[PDB]
């Protein structure tokens, strides 16, 4: 047998359904040849794809998860039930595509993750807290964007990697002791998913 092209890529959705058509593989024509995997460079791999010994059909046979790994590398062959007979090769390289399964997480840099405080001197700028909005998706899927509300004497600034909480406004523990914030976060896929986290802020005198 001589499979008809050495490497093949196809691509394939992640979270495919089981029995998920990935590729139909040929070394004959017109059979007693028997197509197997013979090496799978992660040996998550293994459990990924099932192959029908007769027809060369790769399938999906558990979950595919871009986020756990994106490009599977499976190396297959074909050979005739022979007393001597050599194997054919090739390889199947199998790209998991990216889809927005990922809602954005959303972050507080303190000490924790709602005890976060201040005092009612600190003037029109001074940093508060830090967010940061995480996506463990790819692409635009991954890519956020965020957003106070309410409105409040805070606001979040806007840095490539970063938001800063600040103050916007004269605070005094006397008018306004504590407050609610709430963060809301956009990813930029399709369709957009999106997620909010809510966190008090208590002031003080010192
Ligand atoms: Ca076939
Ligand atoms: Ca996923
Ligand atoms: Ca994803
Ligand atoms: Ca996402």
């Amino acid at each position: 047998p001589v499979f008809d092209e050495p490497v093949y890529t196809v691509n394939v959705l992640e979270n495919s359904p089981i029995n998920t058509l990935v590729i139909d593989l040929n070394a004959t024509d017109p059979g007693e040849v028997v197509y197997s995997f013979i090496n799978f460079v992660s040996n998550l791999t293994k459990q990924m794809f099932k192959i029908d010994p007769k027809t060369g059909v790769i399938t999906v046979n558990g979950v595919l998860d871009h986020e756990e790994l994106h490009i599977h590398e499976i190396d297959v062959q074909a050979k005739d039930l022979g007393p001597n007979s050599i194997p054919a090769h090739c390889k199947v390289i199998v790209n998991v595509i990216d889809i927005n399964d990922n809602a954005p997480e959303i972050k507080l840099l303190s000490e924790n993750s709602e005890m976060v405080e201040v005092s009612e001197n600190a003037p029109l700028g001074y940093v508060i807290a830090l967010v940061r909005v995480s996506d463990n998706d790819s692409g635009a899927n991954g890519k956020v964007q965020c957003r106070l509300q309410g409105n409040v004497p805070f606001r979040l600034n806007e840095f490539e990697s970063f938001s800063t909480l600040l103050v916007d406004g004269r605070l005094d523990r006397e008018q306004r002791d504590m407050y609610n914030l709430t963060i809301l976060a956009e990813d930029s896929g399709y369709p957009p998913l999106r997620s909010s986290k809510s966190f008090a802020v208590k002031v003080t005198d010192l």
